[PDB]
């Protein structure tokens, strides 16, 4: 036990200076404009250079509804989907976060606590505002209009600005790390009235004749540069860049009417935050289709059950506001979910109704030891 | 000496707590009733580890029964669906006793925003008021039913991470009450003309309007599995040995162009002052007022700003004003604390003063068990 | 040779007596002096602010009435607008050594920076409960019609002390015989209000009926913030000697020569340390959201950008600072973690790379920075 | 000084010592062809092996003009102008050259003494000329035809092939090289009439409907291999690898008629070359809109201020040739400029003509040391 | 009577706030100053 808290303080104090000593930068990486009919996946080549923290992927579309009268309108994730699924791989081909660009864009703004790289609305006289439109895309494309979009997706490594966990040391000129981005194309995008919304940018009466015209990504890498060098060359926070902080979701499903539904937290990880995706068969519901949510150990005692608009409470001290309808959200940061602290534990939900076909998509952020 | 040692000691063990205690919130009860009826409950929380507070939700519909006449919301609307909460602890010592709505500004000033509100952004991501946690239609028109949605926290402890006025109740025996007073149909309604301090909805149709019915649910929040030591359990004996509360007061006496002073007691350690001007019944935005301040006797104002200014401080501390007529001062880093009785006071000097005029008075404070 | 402990010695004191002085001193926010005024009459004033302790800052209130004369045209607020209300404040300490000199719209910018907000404003929410902008702390009608008469009030920090826990950059003044000195410099009828095609920079509004618009009056009350009842100690005042001759300020630029493509590179000069840096695109009397831009960065002597971004990726990390966007053509750089200093690494510089270059095309600059008084 | 001298003269010895005993090599890293309309910037990641010298990079384009009736001839710089970037990073991250690919074009040429890589008309009747068409381009390519280009760029790390300065030591087998090229595409590529020439290949009438097909890439690395070892592990000269030779390019404005444009040399660097191209405002002259050039000091004394013709004299007899219209060339191989050996030092331009939006675009060659 | 001289480069400047800036503008400056030989 001496030799784990002699080794967590040594990581610590690794990790200080190279954040005292060390200067960040962010550059392109790489830029690519195409059609998703032509081509939707890419697989991105970061640089090898010192320790890596994350990428910013900003993505931009034009998309044309050319239908005879009818329109298009947002789906509750919109642009966010603009990204199908992002996966990264380590110089050691180790696999690092896999997730979808809704999931993904959802911990971006549980990390920031307000809605991610948002503009928010005040009575300044001033004018700011949403002037860059960093993020944004009309709410409706007319039937015969373009609309233009523009999407910002951070990926992480290390866990924050100040905290190296989960980073990358990328150093080892011939071993190449590999950022795969799978965007929307026409099949994706655009959902047909009645259609599920869920993975789709736009729903309406004119999706059948909507197309891409372009997307295009710049990826900026952010890493740490001039690193500090000792007496065994450099310092570095051994368990910070052994550990893996990433992303992943899933899909679960055979939910009935008043029954628990308990998705088991099945693995070993320290689990920092779960988002629960109620797609009740295409319908996306503001708590009504559900009785309550908790988070259960094995002891069968919940220590958070609560009905939806209070559990939606706990969400808005996070975030200063509510994530879209059928959205659920359960901070574990300070005290990790991780099954070997106490029994088993389970997300639960018990929905008060279950149309054909629901399920639960779960999302996932934690840390994990690389072995 | 000493105390640097009982403060360190302090200090440490609740730090030990927090780290290895799990935090619960956890229903206590829940009920729905008629407000012609009843509307004063005594709620009993659950004895179990170190208590930190109690989430109440509160659901209402109220049916304006008018034929013609409809009503609005006051400035304060949901927030008085609670009239009053009192908190007794294990030992019989009461805590906080204070209004709804000065319950519901502390929320907010502690949150440093409108209590859970959904803040508004560009964003073409539909967030936003999706799940409507604090909600009230702005009208009820002549013949409707409204759904209204109000949350209140009654705090023991004074945050999540400084459990200075939580309460240990996981040996006491003797049962906790937690009293709340709700709104009924003789409170909720103001007619045109009348005071709507206390109200929820004014307007032509008030007489005809009434509750349907109320409910309400109680979350009590705790540290369960406290950690033990040597000498038994851990615990931060300073923290558990000293109150925080809120509590509430009115004055009267004021005069155009006289300051108008509301002295704080000794003893207790004033983390914040909320000053409501209610005019006689009428609330304005800083216009009846020459200035605000805190003042100690022979040494002078501290903060003597005008309304504006006064107002621009507390923009820096919730992103925006409180209602008309209802004023906030942060005390916090450096709390009001006079050893002598009224060493120092809270100052209105008002510009225009109406018939029944008076000052609501609500503090936030810390001050020992003994 | 080493001996440098003394550094480490004298960084420690500095923060330890810091510590002190502000558990030990109460804080004081106290009116100096207000003036209702003509600006046809008069538009530059001097405040002399009291000696009391050490002062942190100045709270500077300024309203005002704008009447648009016009027979048929109206007037509409610039992007600035209200934060033109003062032109140019200068701050000079007993020893007559300046601080900030500075616009008002810089001070502005650097407020709403430092809060996290735009400043002092009110965020819109859901809350069925009657918060919002009740008493419109800083506020100016977007249009003021033919014949009509606009209210406006408009709030400036003048920091001295770096923050309310940072005392870097404040002032002892206690010397009776030399005073301080706070100079505004106000709007007035000749830069308050642009015709339709002039440059409205630093106007309020501009318009059509812009040549009719005139003040009926401004007003200003200043209020001084400071620390009283200073702890003593064996060697007397407990003071952070460090703090106190350390100053803290904001000053602004102009430079110009930008040509389409070319790097337009801004050196940051050397001994200051460089907390953040604003840069307004001046395009010719036009600003726009980043379309006249290639991109920005920052550089350092090697050819190294640490920061080279598309304007709109520039954008997205202001956003993560104060939660939107500044106005057309202002863009924002935070380095107060590791201020630039051109001791550290070779001498540095900001960069604008402009895709589109006006006839009278300028780069406006504004710097917030620590210096040694010596 | 001692230390100096000792220092210098082991760097020479070990210098000489490598290039006896190590073997050069020159090898392919990566090989791409792409349609620029889909990616421009591309990574490329050299092997670490050994010292390295630098990079030849081949590039080739086919490009179409679908004007209906219109051509398109080319600009001054052509082919130059396929890459409009080059940046390369060391292993540890350490920024090397970063300029436009025009520039470093005519630097390949100073450094030649020739136009790179070009054939020299003789009256030989042997059939030697142009047979391979190592750098060419169509000098006009017609509406609805396509035209055919090959362009080739020296990347230079070591200053030449017998001096290493500057050179690199690549063999750490974790820390990766960064070479990053950025390519031309339909935006840059072809300029309208009236539009500025700079930056283009093509320029005419038929410039809206020009398109690249596409753009092929292939990236050979000179390196030395087999370093000598000896009674301390590698010899190595340490000056010539903890030395940068660099090219960087900037913009300059602010120039009026009759008055001196001065153009301090910033840096304290140890610049080996100017080169200034006078954009005036899209028009690029033989020399008619200058008075005179001069490289001056502090004492206010020029050292060579001369007309356009003499200045291009002096160029003649550097590169057998003079450079494009607008492009002016300084040689201090011999006494680099270095202003703490003399005080600051300028670059002089007093234009006789200034259009609107007239700037000096200033390349620079020179040496600096990492610390 | 009291020179402008700085130990460090431009820690003086001779400043100019243009009202008014016409195309090709620009400031010709002239200096008169001493210095020493080595």
């Amino acid at each position: 036990a001496l030799r784990n808290q002699q080794a967590m303080a040594a990581n610590l104090q690794a990790r200080q200076i190279v954040l005292q000593q060390s200067y960040p930068v962010i550059q392109q990486v790489e830029t690519q404009t195409f059609d998703p009919a032509n081509r939707s996946v890419f697989d991105v080549t970061p640089a090898n250079v010192g320790i890596v923290k994350g990428f910013l992927v900003k993505v931009t579309a034009a998309i044309t509804n050319n239908h005879a009268t009818e329109a298009v309108a947002l789906t509750d994730f919109g642009p966010a989907n603009l990204v199908q699924r992002v996966i990264y791989y380590d110089p050691d081909n180790q696999r690092h976060t896999e997730t979808s660009g809704w999931h993904l864009h959802f911990v971006n703004t549980a990390k920031q606590g307000a809605p991610f790289l948002s503009s928010m609305v005040t009575d300044s006289p001033i004018k700011y505002g949403d002037v860059m439109n960093v993020i944004d895309a009309p709410a409706t494309i007319a039937a015969g209009a373009t609309g233009e979009l523009t999407m910002y997706y951070w990926v992480p490594l290390a866990y924050s600005e100040t905290d190296l966990t989960g980073a990358v040391l990328a150093n080892v000129p011939q071993s190449k790390q590999r950022l795969k981005l799978e965007f929307a194309n026409n099949n994706t995008a655009f959902a047909a009235v009645g259609a599920n919304p869920l993975e789709a940018i736009y729903q309406g009466a004119g999706a059948a004749d909507c197309e891409f015209e372009e997307i295009s990504y710049t990826v900026y890498q952010s890493y740490l540069d001039q690193l500090p060098v000792g007496q065994n060359g450099y310092i570095l926070p051994l368990i910070d860049l052994s550990t893996l902080y990433n992303l992943e979701n899933s899909a679960q499903a055979g939910l009935t009417p008043n029954v628990d539904f308990v998705v088991q937290y099945a693995n070993l990880y320290r689990y920092l935050s779960t988002i629960a995706v109620f797609d009740n068969g295409g319908s996306f519901n503001a708590g009504t289709d559900i009785n309550y949510l908790s988070q259960r150990t094995a002891n069968f005692s919940d220590t958070r059950k609560l009905d939806p608009k209070t559990w939606a409470a706990q969400t808005r001290r996070r975030i200063a506001t509510d994530f879209p309808k059928g959205v659920y959200y359960c901070d574990n940061r300070d005290k990790p979910i991780y099954t070997l602290q106490y029994g088993n534990v389970g997300f639960v939900v018990n929905p008060k109704t279950v149309n054909q076909n629901a399920r639960l998509l779960m999302g996932y952020e934690y840390f994990t030891s690389r072995t």
